[PDB]
């Protein structure tokens, strides 16, 4: 997250931190996700496509920090790793950049909800906010594009929905963007998601309800003029989400 502000897990209690085991026992951060039900986290397929084996991954919930334990957190193995059959990688774009992780603990359990651990609602079918709507994004990704390190503390910021007609322009992303994608950005290009934020939530207030409108997917740079952040448009995948769960 370029710009924005620091936060803790209580503000975004559905945020999931996804890590990978290494040969030689290193554990590195991979991607954010969102708890949509006690046993299901949702995320981006591109996060996992190079290491598509479930035993390599660990999911944490209720965790506000990258390399220290947060009081109250729950740790899971991935019982099930579901990548979208129609995934494709463009030069920038990712199509169908959506994945599901089934989580179960060493003791064999799913998430118990708490002050630090809650679910996020999914949108109603094909129902998105108007462009110009402010939504919020969360993740452990870089604070600047040049940074080598990821922040140790979870961050969030605000970006505004951009119309497809507008994202569709050349000047912008041209045809790279599709109707199964959304674009969002700061009017000044002052704040954005960046590397490390992929798979995390884009949450919008919809009918007085906090709703998972998008999943951080791609962009050209972070926080640059005419290069919004691109998000998997969740309201176009509900049957996929419903079937595989
Ligand atoms: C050298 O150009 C370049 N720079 C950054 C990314 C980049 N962007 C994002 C992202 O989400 N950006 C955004 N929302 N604005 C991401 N999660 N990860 C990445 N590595 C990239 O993509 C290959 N290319």
């Amino acid at each position: 997250i370029i710009g924005g502000e620091f936060t803790t897990i209580e503000n975004q209690p559905w945020f999931a931190a996804i890590y990978r085991r290494h040969r030689g026992g290193s554990v590195t951060y991979v991607c954010g996700g969102s708890l949509i039900s006690p046993c299901w986290v949702i995320s981006a397929t591109h996060c996992f496509i190079d290491y598509p084996k479930k035993e390599d991954y660990i999911v944490y919930l209720g965790r506000s920090r990258l390399n220290s334990n947060t009081q109250g957190e729950m740790k899971f193995e991935v019982e099930n790793l579901i990548l979208h059959k129609d995934y494709s990688a463009d030069t920038l774009a990712h199509h169908n950049d959506i994945a599901l992780l089934k989580i179960r603990s060493k003791e064999g359990r799913c998430a118990q909800p708490s002050r630090t651990i809650q679910t996020i609602a999914l949108p109603s079918m094909y129902n998105d906010p108007q462009f110009g709507t402010s939504c919020e994004i969360t993740g452990f990704g870089k604070e600047q594009s040049t940074d080598y390190l990821y922040p140790e503390q979870l961050k969030m910021t605000v970006v505004k929905l951009i119309s497809h007609r507008e994202c569709q322009q050349p000047h912008y992303y041209g045809s790279e963007v599709t109707t199964k994608m959304l674009c969002a950005a700061d009017p000044q290009w002052k704040t954005d998601s960046c590397q490390g934020d992929s798979g995390g939530p884009l949450v919008c207030s919809l009918q007085g309800r906090m709703t998972l409108t998008g999943i951080v997917s791609w962009g050209r740079g972070c926080a640059l003029k005419d290069k919004p952040g691109v998000y998997t448009r969740v309201s176009h995948f509900l049957p996929w989400i419903r079937s595989h769960t």
